[PDB]
Formats: C-alpha cells, sequence, structure tokens
C-alpha cells in the first residue's frame, strides 16, 4: 500500500552504534584480552582509602594514595601479568616518580590507561529499601573525552544488586541494566572501551543456588538492555561476580563448582561475541581468588571468550600489608603484589598450583 | 513446591511509589486544575531570553529578566486566570519590588510556585541524526528538594521528538520515555508535582495524520514507562503537544479537527486517572493556542482529565511587544497579558469568542 | 546519510489494525453500551451446565440446555435490561420456539447474539502451579468468520489469574495478556466486537487491598499488550473483576468501599478511550452484584467509560431455582430472572434501591 | 515494611522450565551434536510432497510417500552421516519394509526420530502484507506426548519472516519469537528437544548487508521470547538461515563471505550455552549448502556451538532425480543421497573437498 521514505537510522534493525572509534575500541579490546595476563582494579574512592590504609595504619592524604598507586604502578616488570589498569580520576592526574603522568607511565610499558567514569551509587528510590542505583550519565562524553586526551582507553562502570530474601527487585534488574547499557554507548561513542560491571554482590545468608538464580537473572537483563541500545559487541568486556554462597551463609564451594556455577550462568546469559569476562574479587580471599579463576579456566563448559581477572582487593592485601606505608616496604610490597599478579595470571592460563600460595 | 519469605516491595505488583508528600501532591493537583485557570511558562534559558529581546532589542541582563519575568507575575488581577507558574531556577532566588522573592510573592497570592528542573536539550547518541535526550537525572533529588523549600510545589521536564520522514526511531521513542518516567519518581519523592511534558514537535512538513500517528506512539511508551516505575498517577500532570499538522506541511487544520484529533490521541493512549493535561503552544500563534483549547473543550469524546493550557509564548509574544523594555509600556504590556490569559481562561472553559481577540497573530514559531 | 522507502505498515508507529468492518464495531458497541442495559452472560459450557443442572435434578442433554437458554431468552422482556447475550457455541445452531435460530430470535427483538470463542483454561505449564493459560487462537478467524455469518457481532473470551500467597507470576501476567490482545485483534479482522476477560478469580484468602494490586498488575498489562497489537480502542469492551476481598478472607467489603477500589483501579490502567467495562459476578451474591454496581455507578471517580455487568451466575441462580427445570415452573423463573435483570439495570443507572430486593 | 511468604516459583528470577524429562533431552541432545553428523529434514507436507513429485512424475500417494521416505531412511549406512531425521506427522506412524515402525526401525539404527510438529504458516494479520505467523500451540501437548510415546525424542518448528523494502515490521518479529519460545517450553515439558527454526527467508532483492542486519534483529528477538519463557537451553537447538544475500538480489557470495556473517550474526545474538545450530538449506544448492557449511566451520570467528546442518532438498534434490520414483532406481538414489550425506558429514567437519563433490549444481531456490 503506502510507501514512505525514511532514514535507514529510523528502522528498528539498524540501531548498531556507529562510530569511527570501532577499530581502535577492537584494537583494545585485543590488547586487554592478552593471555596471561589481567587488569589491576586501583580505582579505590577517597573514602575507600581510608578503609584501604587500615590493617597497616597510614594517613589519608592526597600524596599518599599517589604513593598507593605508585606502589603497584611502578613496580618494575607488572606489565608481564597486567594489560590494564583502572584509575580514579584522581590518579589520572598524578604523577609517577619520573615526572610522566599515570597514563603516561603506563601507555609507555604497553599497559593499557583505564578510568572508573561512574559517579557512584546511590539509593533506587524504587523497589526495595537496601536497593541502589549508580549516578553519572549526565555531562558523560564531556567528562570520557577529556579521559581519552590523557591517554584512557578504557573505562569502567559499576551498579550492584543487594540479593535479599533470595531476590531482588525488578525495578532494580530493569533500571540497573538500562544504566549500564546507556554507558556503554555512550563510552564507545568517547573512545573508551566500556567494562560493564553488574556487581551481585557476595553480602547475604544466600547459598550458591540463590546466588546462580539471581545472576543468571540479573545478566540476562543486561544483555537485553545492550541489545536495545545496540552495543558494539566486540568492543566491550564484562565485569561480573563469580558464582559463590552468600558471605554470611557459612557455607564454602569447592573451585570445581564455582566454576561450574560460573560458567554456566555467563553462557546461559551472554552472547558468544562478548571478547572478554574479567572478574571482580568482590569478597573472596586472594587465594579464593586465584583458585576460582583458574578452575574456571579448566571447565568444560563452553566458555567462548576471554575469561580473567580485574581484581582490586585480591591483588592488593598482602602488597599493601608487607609495604607498610613506607618506603622502606615498598620492595617487599612490590614483591608480594607481583606474586599475586603471578598466580592470577597463571590462573587465567589454567595453571594455577595451590602449592605456590603454601 | 518451595516457598520463601520476601519484601512486599521486591514484588511486581507492589512498584507504586510510596512517599509521605501523596496528599501534598494530590492537594497540589487540584490547586494546578481550577475552572477557568492554566499555567504561565516562564522558564526560558538565560539563552532562550536572548531570543525574546531580540524584537523589543533589550539587554539580555540579569535585571532585566527580572523585569521580564515581574512584567507578568506582577500584573494585578493575572491570578483569576493562573492557577500555577513554572519558573526557570534563576527567577526562583529573585525577589519582587515588595521584597519577596517569587515562590513566596505567588503563594501569598495564591498561585502555585513551579520550578524547570531538566537541564536541557543534548543529542540522543543512538537512532538518527537530529534526535535529542534530555539531562538532569543525577543529583535531581538535591536539586529539587531545595526547590522545595523556597516554596516550589511542581516541577517540569521536557522531553522533545522530531519527525522525520514521517517517524521517529524506537531508540528516541524508549529512552526519552525512560528518562520522563525516572523524572516522574524522583519529582514526587521530592515533593513536587511532576508536570510530564513530552512534546512532538511542530518542525517538518507532515501532516495532521502524521503527527497523530507519531503523538499516539510516543505517548503510550511514556505511559508505559511511568507505569513500570510506579509513578502515583493522582499526582502528576502531562503537558503534551496539540496534534496539529507540521509548521511547514502548507496546511492549517480548523479548531474542530485539532480538537478531535488532539482529544482522541490522548483518550487511546493516557489513564483515565491522569488528573490534567496542560498543552504547551508549541509555535501556535496566541489565537491559535486559544481557539484549539477552546475547540479541545467542546469535544464529545471521552476526556475525563482536566483540560487547560501551560503556555509559554501563546502568552508573552504580543505582552512583550507592548512592554517594548521601558516601565513606561508596563501598563501596555500587563494589558495585552491579562487579555491572553482571559482568553485562555474562557477556552479552558469552552467559552471562548473568536470575536473578542484581535483579528491578527502570526505563528510564533521558528 | 542513507535512506530507503519501506512499507507504512512496516513502521512501529502505524500498527493500528486496518478493518473494513471498524464503522460496524463501532456500532456494536454503542447498542452494548446503552444506558440501563448489561450482558447476560449464557455460555456455560457442558461442564458448566452440569454444575447448574445438578442442583435442580435436571439431566444434562442437548434438549435440556436449550431449554436453559429458552428460559431466558425467550422471558419476553428481558430485551429492555439486556443490550447482548453471550451464546455458547452450541446454542448459536439451537432454535427458539418460533423456529427461529437463537441469533435471529435476538435479533428480531432488539437484542445483540455474542459468542464465547475462547476453547477453555488449562495448565500454565510456567511460573506457578494452579496457573492457567486461554486456549483458542489456531483457526480462530475461520471460527469467528462462520459466527459473524450466523449473526453474531461481538464475542468473548476468558483469561483467569489465580492470586496466590498475595501474588501472581509474570509468566502468567505476560502470556495471558498476550493470548487477550492477539484474540482482540482477531475478533475485529473477523468482524466481532471482542470482550477482553482478564478474570483476577475471587478465590483465596487474600484481602482487598491484594485483590486490588494484583488487579491493577495484571490490567495494565493487558492494556500494554493491546497496545503493542494495535487493538482499536473505539471497538472492544473490557470484562473484569470488581476489586473485592478474597472468597475465603472472611471478610466483607461494604458496596462504597468496592467501588471506590475498583474504579480507581479501572482509571489507573485502562485509556480513558476504552468504550465500556462490563463486570463479571464471579462469586459474589446475587445482591452483592447488584449493590457494588450500584454503588460503581455513583462514584465520583473519573470513569469516562460505560459501567455496567455481564452476568451469568448473578442473574441466573434464583432463576434456576424457581425454573427447577420444569415446563410448570417456567413462570416463576422467568419472574425471578427479570427481576435480577431488572435490579441490574436500575444499578447501571446508579438508581438500584437495596429494600427493593427485601 | 512489611513481608509475604511467597513460592519461589512465583519470582521472576526463579522462572527456568522445570521438567522430568531434562536428563533424556540433554542426553538427546548430545547424540544430535555428534561430530561429523547432521539431521535429515523429511517432514514436508502432503502440499510439499505434490512439488517434489512434480519433476519425477509420481502421484502423490500415501504410498508413494512412504517409498520416496523409505529411500532415504533405508539407506544401508546412512547412520554415518545422519544423527536425526524430522519426520511428517504420517511417516511416524507408516511402517519400514521390515514391518516396524519408522521410529522403531531409526532407533535400533542409532539415529534419533525427529518430528514437526508444527500446522503451517498463515498470515499474521498484523504488520505488513506477505508477514506470516505459525499456527500449532492448541492442544500441543497432547499430540506431543502421543509422538513421545511413539518414540520421537526431538522436534522442529517453523516461523518464516520476509524481507521487504530491507526490513520486517516489529508486529511479526515480536510475535513469532513468543510463538517459537512458547513451542520451546511445551516442547521440553513433554520430553521433545525442540528445534527452533527463525527462517529470515532468502526471497528479495536485498544484499547479504541487509540480511544479516534483519538476522540479526529476529534472532535476538527470538532469544528475548526463550528467555521470558525460561528454556531450558542445554536442551534445545537452533535451525536458522544462513547469511546469504537475496535470491533475486543478482549477487552470489562467496563461501568465506558467507562464513564471516553467519557465524558474526550468530555470535552477536545467541547465548554461548546454546548447544547447537543446525542450518536449512533454504533454496541453496546442494554444493552451496555443503561449501558454506564447510567455510562456517572454519571461520575464527567465536562459535562454542555445534554447527552443522538439517537440510531437506540440499539433500533430496539429486537424490530424488537418480530415483525417479521407479523400484530400480533405488540403488542411484540412494548413492546421491548417501553422497550428499557424506559431504555435509566432511563440511560438519571442515575438511570438505570442493573436487570430490559434483562440478555443477543448480538452484534450489523456486
Ligand atoms: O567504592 P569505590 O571507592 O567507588 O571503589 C569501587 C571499586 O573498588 C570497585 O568498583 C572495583 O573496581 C571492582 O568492584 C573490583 O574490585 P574487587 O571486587 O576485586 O575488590
Ligand atoms: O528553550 P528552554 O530554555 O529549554 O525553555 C523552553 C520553555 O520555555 C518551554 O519548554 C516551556 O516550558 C513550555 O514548553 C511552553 O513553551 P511554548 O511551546 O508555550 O512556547
Ligand atoms: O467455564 P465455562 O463453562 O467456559 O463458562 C464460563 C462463563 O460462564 C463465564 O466465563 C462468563 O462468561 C463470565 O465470566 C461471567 O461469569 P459469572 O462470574 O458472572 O458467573
Ligand atoms: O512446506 P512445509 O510442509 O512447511 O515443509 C517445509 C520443511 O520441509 C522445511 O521447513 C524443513 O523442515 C527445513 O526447514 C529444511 O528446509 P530446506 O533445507 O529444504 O530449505
Amino acid at each position: 500500500m503506502s510507501r514512505v521514505t525514511v532514514l535507514q537510522s529510523q528502522l528498528p534493525a539498524y540501531n548498531r552504534l556507529k562510530t569511527p572509534y570501532e577499530s581502535e575500541l577492537i584494537a583494545t579490546v585485543k590488547k586487554l584480552t592478552t593471555p596471561g595476563k589481567g587488569l589491576l582494579a586501583a580505582d579505590e574512592s577517597i573514602g575507600s582509602c581510608t578503609k584501604r590504609f587500615q590493617p597497616i595504619g597510614l594517613s589519608n592524604t592526597e600524596e599518599h594514595r599517589r604513593q598507593y598507586r605508585a606502589l603497584m604502578l611502578e613496580a618494575e616488570g607488572f606489565e608481564q601479568y597486567i594489560s590494564g589498569v583502572i584509575l580514579h580520576d584522581e590518579t589520572v592526574g598524578q604523577k609517577a616518580s619520573n615526572g610522566q603522568t599515570f597514563p603516561e607511565y603506563l601507555t609507555a610499558r604497553g599497559v593499557v590507561p583505564g578510568i572508573k567514569t561512574d559517579m557512584g551509587l546511590c539509593p533506587l528510590l524504587e523497589g526495595a529499601e537496601g536497593e541502589q542505583m549508580t549516578e553519572g550519565l549526565d555531562g558523560y562524553v564531556k567528562r570520557a573525552s577529556a579521559y581519552y586526551k590523557k591517554g584512557c582507553r578504557f573505562c569502567k562502570w559499576r551498579n550492584v544488586y543487594k540479593i535479599q530474601n533470595g531476590t531482588v527487585s525488578e525495578s532494580a534488574v530493569r533500571f540497573n541494566a538500562e544504566t549500564l547499557a546507556r554507558y556503554a554507548i555512550l563510552s564507545q561513542m568517547s573512545g573508551l572501551v566500556p567494562i560493564v560491571e553488574p556487581e551481585v554482590m557476595i553480602d547475604g545468608k544466600h547459598d550458591i543456588d540463590t546466588c546462580q538464580r539471581v545472576s543468571e537473572h540479573v545478566w540476562r537483563e543486561v544483555v537485553a538492555a545492550l541489545q536495545r541500545h545496540g552495543v558494539i559487541w566486540e568492543g566491550c568486556l564484562l565485569k561480573p561476580n563469580m558464582v559463590v554462597p552468600g558471605a554470611e551463609s557459612g557455607k564454602t564451594a569447592a573451585p570445581e563448582q564455582v566454576a561450574h556455577y560460573t560458567v554456566m550462568t555467563l553462557a546461559r546469559t551472554m552472547p558468544a561475541m562478548l571478547p572478554g569476562v574479567m572478574f571482580l574479587s568482590g569478597g573472596l580471599s586472594e587465594v579464593q581468588a586465584s583458585e576460582y579463576l583458574n578452575a574456571i579456566n579448566n571447565s568444560p563448559l563452553p566458555r567462548p571468550y576471554f575469561l580473567s581477572f580485574s581484581y582490586a582487593r585480591a591483588l592488593q592485601s598482602s602488597a599493601l600489608k608487607a609495604w607498610g606505608g613506607k618506603e622502606s616496604g615498598l620492595a617487599a610490597g612490590r614483591r608480594a603484589f607481583l606474586h599475586r599478579a603471578r598466580m592470577n595470571s597463571m590462573a587465567q592460563l589454567g595453571k594455577y598450583k595451590r602449592s605456590d600460595d603454601d
């Protein structure tokens, strides 16, 4: 009957994101999915730092936070295990001992500079009490473009989901997925590879099966949102929680079990094109983080994507203690850091050996 | 088989927003939906004021903008036709000649103080070129609660939809609907009655049927998004465009036709509980804005909601001309305003008489 | 940059159903929304007749069912209170005393003939145990077209929702809404005004508030599905449950409360264009059905749509008892029927007086 | 603030279909995903046999149809290439030359019996003219459980999408996806592994890119519908079209381009858990079907799922011609058939040699 000439971009099937950065996004994804390597999450907020300087009793100052990063970044040879570093806004503008800004320092060593672009958690104000959303989309492109000029080529945004009474509200499931999807699009348009982090928190008395159920439910909606917004699959990365029992459940899971549940959930929700999955440690111990990732890279279940790490706590705990916040502790701190980095590097390769942590 | 104890608030059917401000939001809606009254939209941005100040060749200063606003906010007797005023952020802080801030000034005169809370249009960056989204959800509650303290009781947020090639992208239909829905929730939680404004623009060569189809499509997704975010229907208002032919279509619709198409489109998409629809003028001439509203209020079609106006251009055009800027044309300015406000007050009641309106009115489209 | 010529019907905003029957569908709606009139639901299945015939000692035969329908359809005077009658597939082909098929007989006497087109409830096989879906869409156009030929001008389809533990599953909320919307579209395309019936059953121990919550949640999705399918709003009717406490709640609700909750729920979910809402009695007594409808038509809440009845049990109970299935009880049964039809007629007008029912 | 005890099955996150047939379903997938083996699509309807017997002039009779399928089913040694066969309704009840039903015959021969359970295409009656939906969900569990009792362990259901003007309507995209997902669920509940077939037809002037876009769009929705209905991913299979230019586009794609586009589209839409993808020949020639599958199994792109075949035409065409419907032609026919079977078997392994195959294969598109 009646025909009409429309713009191809107005047709539902042609919603895939169009950006001149596509080629570079794929290249960054390539470097970020290097065998035997993972990411160092060093984007702790000024408030989280206070928590970090505790078992070592160090004051929370701008200078000490810079030394906190310098401890791990200026550690000779770390680029052997780390392919990218998620920096905090403050650290982006700080300089290493050699005078290079941290992004320049990383870029010179072949390490991709990354940046946490979200603006923190806030009450969801919908759904159930205790649920939270993430702010930061207003003025996003402006901020991202500036970070890109400073050398950053990838970013990270975190949304959280709190399991309560074995479930999570649909308000949270829908809203946080839309937030993550929009974030992915604005990032790619700004030239930064987006690390989409939908963390189903370990907090709670739930068992591994509950975590498995909620994680699958939360993750598949993130995927649906991403398809709605037309993300470039070849140009993004996922940063999920591992499927493990709750922190206050009193139950433990064998590495084989975590790998089974974690890998099964991912495969059941993620498109096979997803380039990589960089696990957050989120509450697991340094050894758990390594053992689990290792068992995950030994799973017989389908996992076409790169499975590695994007650890903060699981790579810093020991390094911080041995360092003690003192110069004389750098050598020991750096030794502690590289060891954890090496263990996780081998875990990525499925050759982790627990005896090495004995 | 297995049973589990969950919070009622975690179940899909219990997503309705819970706020202690509910009673107050409803009360405000009542005032905002008073027979024979509409809203004055004086929320033009600082930049937009440069577009209002061109014809009269006025200096775009903070003092002048205050006069621009005071020109009509102080015009005695206007509260007989205006039940609420949408103020710009800067005007909320300015004072009237009496020393009271406009919010305080308006309240004492019975006129509810409102505030435009959105942060402007930006490129959608999804869908088709030319489409735009609206920012402002970050730190919203913090801004809204502050406005509340200053006396504001309702807010306004505007999203736009550009008809191109007889259609709009779904990226735009979905995203702007979600933005508007979230906006409504945060406003109600902050104590401000939200005026949801999904404007399908008159820009383009599209005819009235194309505007009808697009408006229906856009509006229903806004309603769907509102249902998912659980808005309190009894406490919000809609500010839509009227369904009319495009500005460059070469055609002009008769009042009866615009009434039919507009009232029909609202009925097919809006829940019967929606307390009120406050039309934007969107480029129509001052007379058309009055003529069409009057016809709308004489439509035999279903319309349980209060139908009125929330005009900016269709209420300030001539009153601005007569004013010119000097306090000399103040009487002439406040005279042209009260007349336009009276014509629309009559329209709300469906008693508008074209014979009482100037026999000459040019489009306010740009 | 790139344009494409497509069919206007391929665009999302142009999904409204196109049918040459539109004008007739609206004309039918007008007759079914006539002040002081309602619908008689006489579409009981063979199995339901058993439940109606058992308590009066009447054998369930093809002949006794016809006599069961004749009892009401030939109660001269009922046309004054009944604008339409929902017939069972069997009755459509039966004949009244004068040799006319019931549809012909009804049409000749000013009543619009309708037909129940759904094929029964079945286990949902998704969501929670006890939930059911409704079959009937396969070959629907063929059946509906045959009905139109015989004189039917509107139809009815029933889906049910069972409140369990104060909630219902999304699987049911979504699936049944999609079933109803598809059914509405196919009915209109066939020239039959569709009566959409999403019955939130009174069964259970829930209070009126829970019914309100579930009814609003169920209603809204039915509407959403109708919008996605592009139904002609000016050509359909809703046949919902009134909002009242559960049948096993041991709680009673005053007429004014039912009216407030019911009218408020419709207003919050139904587009103002919906032409009419014909309530099902669903377990309420004959008196509650009249009392509640009467209060609904006296409610100060918004209600652009016509509010009337589409009752089965609430119009048949007393009549079946007085009739006793005996030709010698016809006069008594018909007086009871007319009385009940009369009470609901005055209820539609908001002039029902409880004293009239003693 | 208040709590409530509900069934776990009432919560959104717990919607995975639960069936006692899960184990057997997965076991069945394992059989249907055996390296070097594919499926034989012999579910042609009586009306579809009319056009297949047209060439060799064979009367469409229950008997002639029985032999037509026996030709391939009783082809000695075909089990080395075929893991399962999709039968038509009547063939399920017909008998092999040894007196036992084909299902019993195939089972004893290590082959899995399958049944096509859809009731055919019908006008969509929504969206655009030319679009079709598929009927068959009414009384499904009853029919399916009947087939299961007769030996069947998997089924097939086909929905089609027609590219027109470079696109398809959302009405079709949504409705056909929901139909497939409900079909999948009812199938698993009846103990049958469902092969979900969303065919974006090769018909049209469109190029490979338009087919890619449309296929991506259509398939992701099927996936969305499957997640909403809670399908058991570990127990189902997908049967899509390959991404190739239209039959009337005038262009023909090189094996490796088809591989790139097809695999890329699958990876962007399908969850990594999806057991396998059994392609349809959809009109391609016998050799094209084999070449493309070979190139597909040689793609460097991510593809965790078993990629194989489930052809009807591309496997029967020449074998049928050789048979001629004559008894003396059974040998000639079964050689051609077992040949094509071997070719696709190699293609499944990415070890297909174009040399070892015919030199000229005509289009099977009508
Ligand atoms: O609360 P803040 O100051 O905003 O910091 C958050 C930041 O540490 C996290 O987003 C990590 O990047 C990520 O969750 C992996 O960390 P682990 O879960 O492996 O410890
Ligand atoms: O361009 P800005 O600075 O964002 O301000 C726009 C604002 O004045 C309008 O949106 C009114 O609130 C309303 O929509 C009526 O406008 P008219 O359509 O009646 O002119
Ligand atoms: O279960 P069946 O044998 O198919 O028949 C059901 C049928 O009587 C009802 O669906 C009515 O059409 C309507 O719902 C009003 O019924 P009441 O609730 O007013 O009695
Ligand atoms: O006309 P009907 O009765 O609906 O039967 C069609 C049926 O043979 C096909 O759909 C196959 O099951 C499969 O899709 C492979 O088809 P091709 O490989 O020949 O393209």
